[PDB]
């Protein structure tokens, strides 16, 4: 405490934890602090007593019918990992995945359409029979998926008049005559886009590669391409604090940040806590530590629901991804629902945690997610969690202050992984090297 | 019973079950029989009462201190699965992985050396710090393992003077100056070879692929590269019997086979049971059904131990792989010990199943594994299970009789998977297509 | 022409011509250049006047007794094709073999032993009676060759204690008690190995496959397993230049290369010629175009002999393969002699071209082949052709420069075909697909 | 002349010569006779003086403008050999190919279509560019020919919905939508069928084998699949007579056959010539020797033309096969025209032999081939050679008299080879062994 460090990291959300670990295994001396006595900040993992204290009052105690409090590990901002996606690869680079850490598969992958949720179809055979599509759209979509699944960039016989390395997806969509019913599950539930702007801005080959990653992971784990840590995302700050200890640093909880110390040029030189100042060349943290350097970008509502039953139409799946595309709901933002339960040891036996999340568009944020909550009824206990979202004004290169974005409403980790890579590139000034390997402590 | 079939399959060991499943999803009409009223044959799954009847006498009763008899699911021939290895990939092709069949990971991977048990090192950092190696061998082995994981055949920068597609491992071993201390854990515990003859007979790239499979399998769930079914291998005949039913067939248990019916040219034409003959073009079975068409290849001892404690030096692992390389024991065959417990629901709470297996070299097989049994003490109950091993004289193309090999002493499924692939290739006359998908019933 | 191309190919030796043709039928846009006004470079096809200018002087004229100069098509580096071997299959893939191109059979296949040359024995009956072996070795080699031709990998009755998929040839040789006299003609004249290292490094099943290839080709064409193009190897660049034209390109002769253009990372981006620069992703060529990227591997002497008579003991053969195994001559390299004549339209009527080749071991290269030349006497005209051999330092994947090896002394094309396959694999990064089929020209 | 023999052979047509040769190299004692002082009988090789004597009169002498009479070797029944076809393989088994007998390739292979002669396309690239097909048929036939050459019976991936071991060509033809423009050159000029009945009577895989034979023969030397002996087919009887003496027999020319001698059961026992009888177990001969044991099957016209120019549209080919499919000529039988010249030393330098042959349908045989003769004009000399054709009533097993068929109109040897194999199988009672090797003289 109060030394000289290469970097000071503020906050124990996943983005800061991963950046901090990447710096430590690269040889940097890291001081990592958090003002709270717990990990995660806005993305903390709470038990049932903590949920009632936070959402109902200091005196409020949970009813016995909800079960034993310490059986709950409720991640306030739950997200699944794509089995071989960017975050999984970044976590492997830090080495924390080899610890006493288990990833378990998610049982379900579902998408919404006309008041019902259905399994996400992958193969041309499944698309030709999927209840998501009408009779005439099934035929057009079966041909589209056959072409995309049979496409080989190096084999011109499969090109059939398109160069997906250069052409965008909108031309391929219009050629096969598919509607929003096809592009929704394809673009949002398989390729994991959050809006349809990709149809004109990215080559079709990139979209095809994303669908292949979904199929690759799905065939590896069976039921879905998604994994989630046993006991929930709260395990990640724990392993990263042990990782920091292995490399000589320590995670300091319950340490309030008095001020950031800047020089005459406005560049960071230290962080002051309890009258002591720790010198550093850079500082990294989430928006809450630099109110003067961020701007509000919107709101996200998350409604956390404890259920005593699986979601109808998911075939009694005990954990599940459910996508609500905006064009199926009359919205400009998708709604996301992820379901976890005792199978990931986040809830007692027979309990399910279903968390519904979306970007706020109106004056009645709760009403925006009513379409999802109606599919979850009956709900034993419901907690409304609305947060403001922030983004840094500058990239950090001028002032040495590298600030992460708040977590968006998606229930997968791609956008958090994209932010992690971007922050690390802003720190190092170099393109992210996916082959960098840790140094001996 | 008395019909026509494409293939008749005899015995419900895993090899027969997987081949039988492959034939059904490929569209063939299969009659699958077993003379026993139970699944598995010599590799059956026994509870405690069944164990005592088999190994102690019809009248011998288990002591109450062993716990509830039906809490035990003891596989007589236990083997772990590589999480992304050949058998799991074949199982994915049959579709049984989508059924209600749950795999839980194995916690530990250990190798024996100079009287001690140690973790299997994978990363260059782990190899640089492992107690398996001396001060200077750590450095030689660190450079070797770094080179192998960074080796890319299509990237010439990583070759560093070797072409592993043509060069063998012995030239690379002598170049880095590693000893048996390195080649043992690397070749036997990571690459899963059973002797060192690979050092001259296979390209180094074949060894590298095996190391990548280990890292890939470990990266899937964490902790170790091995998985094992909940309730043990006895779930596999259950799911494959259901798969057969989906395709219209039935698994007939308790049906003794009177004779195999051949034509004048010696080719199979039917199987006779209870005075009825079922016509077929081919027959598939384990050696016990065709004594006149196999030859004895040796014996394998399996010593089954019930423990009330984890194995010393495995860090209280509740499931574990332990390899005893032959060069560490003064033998010509490796000894294998796999540990499972309540965590795979094969033993009651607080109980461990430790099974020691090796190829028999002498007149006192139990004494051959004494080095391992001494590390397990104290042992609550010990059962000595010695079996003869067999291999077919012909591959089946001339007579239509396709016979599997007996299960070898290894505690992983690689060699059994190779036998499955070979048998299927001999049956179909085609190279095994690792991309085949099931057909609709 | 100075455009943008996928690949630039430099030199018209056979290796470059085949690589260029394979790239064109795969759809690539190829620029093919040569500094000479003629094809082939060191492997060019010369007439008699051209031979005398090259080997005797600008003023030297051939004597009338040698016949019409333009009746000669002398390949400076002659090699036979194994009838269904790798090169024949690669040539078929390009389609150049379907042109106005005829392959003709070679009449003889002979091997040297104790001062004599004899027909290569194939069947166990021929092996049991060949003058290449002594009395007891005939019997030992008859049982060995009987075992190899009766070997069936799928039939265990024929294994007789050996698994030729795993066991090597040295164990089979030593078990049958054969000496160098058997392994020489068998390994060098039938299976076409150039040294005996295969006996420990390659499975016997591969060796058996090579002997079967020889026997199968021999039964198809009769006299020998070898074919040779009518009018000689100079026909190959001609059809390959026509093949390039079908795919829109042109073979540019007499085009000197000013400089190769590389980027700051050292990778090729273009080739500069006559003040013009043609951009390219890769460049392909023989060692002479990249002196700084190759190393000397040795020398090869070729002695080109015009005869007015067939070679003695070849039964008046008008074309012939003749192998001189190194263990039969006290050397560390085999000597090769191939004979062609009017029957392949490479020499006038009554004339024979016998070319003797070996890797140079000493300071007197001509004397190293004297054992062969003495068997050819009398010799009307003799030309000594000594060449340096080279091999590239890198495979081309780092810098984009894919360089061929110099042609070795062998008078068959397997090692050249292995070089072509390797080069093409280095270019595409994929294992050579022997089933790849041409695309239609645009 | 009056000895005992295993077999007596009568006539020196090729069929008799090859059967005689096969018998000799198998060890049988053969007597071979002919009533003529010359070889070949109806298929003899004539020089120019002999042609005018045969077709113009004893007194007619050829004009000097035709060149040196002995420069001509005109085979009255000319046929080309498939470079790797059935007859070539039989010739290899007899060993005559190692003699001083030279085969030279034929330069051109052409087919007639809608009034024009065009090169025969073999590869998919040639079919994709051939003038035989319209624009859209070019594409469909390319896919058809690709499918046939890529077909592997043991690989079901290449089947693409057809089992060519059982399916016929008509279903595959109709599926790819090819017309007679494709089936004519494919079936008649490539596969060498004489009518389209194969489309329904033989498995498609037989057709694929025939196409491979064409491609294989073409790949042996180049330019075309056909070879022809230097100096013409008259060289074949010469080597077989030399072969016969080497194996202990004798060829007796100019020996008239008085009678065949039969026993009381009607089986042959000897042949009588010049008051001497040679006993034998069997007799083999052409129809002219057994008039009471054969029946007339029709007629064949062969028109022999001497040209001073190559055939139009054959690209100045100096030797050529030209097929005229019946559907292009308004006939029920194909017309065949083969061209040879000085390059096979059958004509003087600058002269061409063009022989047109077809089965006779009408009372004016010459008019039936007029469509071809008009394409040859100008013709220096024309000879009309009409023959009756015969076939045996019995197969010879009962009476020991094995009779060959007369030569059909085709200008390739496939049917003559089929007759040879059939006759030899009738003699031996065994299926023809294509791997049998000669015995030592």
């Amino acid at each position: 405490m109060n030394e000289e460090y290469d970097v000071v990291v503020l906050g124990t959300g996943l983005t800061e934890c991963v950046i901090s670990g990447l710096l430590s295994v690269s040889g940097k001396k890291v001081l990592h602090m958090d003002r709270n006595p717990y990990y995660g900040g806005e993305s903390a993992s709470l038990n049932l007593d903590q949920m009632f204290e936070k959402f109902r009052g200091q005196d409020a105690k949970p009813p016995a019918s909800l079960g034993r409090s310490r059986d709950y590990n409720i991640d306030l901002i739950p997200k699944f990992l794509m089995a071989n996606g960017k975050l999984v690869k970044i976590l492997r680079m830090t080495g924390v995945t080899r610890y006493n850490m288990e990833f378990a598969l998610v049982e379900g992958s579902f998408v919404y359409h006309k008041g019902e949720i259905h399994k996400v179809p992958i193969t041309p055979t499944e698309v030709a029979k999927t209840p998501l599509l009408g009779f005439f759209e099934k035929l057009k979509a079966k041909k589209l998926v056959s072409y995309l699944y049979d496409y080989d960039q190096n084999n011109p016989k499969t090109h059939q008049g398109f160069d997906c390395s250069k052409d965008t997806m909108d031309k391929i969509y219009k050629y096969y005559g598919v509607s929003e019913d096809t592009t929704d599950f394809l673009g949002h539930a398989v390729a994991l886009y959050t809006d349809d702007s990709y149809m004109t801005t990215v080559p079709a080959l990139e979209v095809i590669e994303r669908m292949r990653l979904y199929e690759d992971s799905l065939n590896m784990y069976g039921k879905s391409p998604y994994v989630y840590p046993m006991y929930g995302l709260g395990e990640l700050p724990q392993v990263f604090a042990r990782l920091c200890a292995v490399y000589g640093g320590t995670y300091m909880l319950d340490k309030k940040v008095d001020r950031i110390v800047y020089d005459d040029n406005g560049h960071v030189v230290g962080v002051e806590s309890g009258g002591e100042v720790a010198k550093c060349k850079m500082v990294v943290g989430d928006p809450s530590y630099f109110p003067e350097k961020v701007r509000k970008t919107g709101k996200v509502i998350r409604v956390i629901c404890i259920l005593s039953h699986p979601v109808k139409s998911t075939e009694n799946a005990k954990s599940s991804q459910i996508i609500f595309p905006q064009k199926q709901t009359g919205r400009k933002h998708d709604i996301y629902c992820c379901v976890t339960s005792f199978t990931h040891h986040v809830a007692p036996n027979g309990k399910y945690i279903a968390i519904v999340s979306t970007t706020v568009e109106s004056d009645n944020p709760e009403n925006e997610v009513k379409v999802v909550l109606d599919l979850l009824n009956p709900i034993d206990e419901k907690f409304v969690y609305i947060l403001d979202t922030y983004a840094p004004l500058e990239d950090g290169k001028k002032d040495g202050v590298f600030i992460s974005k708040s977590y968006d409403a998606t229930t997968h980790f791609e956008s958090c992984a994209v932010d992690i890579v971007d922050i690390y590139e802003r720190i190092t000034g170099e393109k992210f090297d996916w082959n960098k390997k840790p140094v001996e402590p």
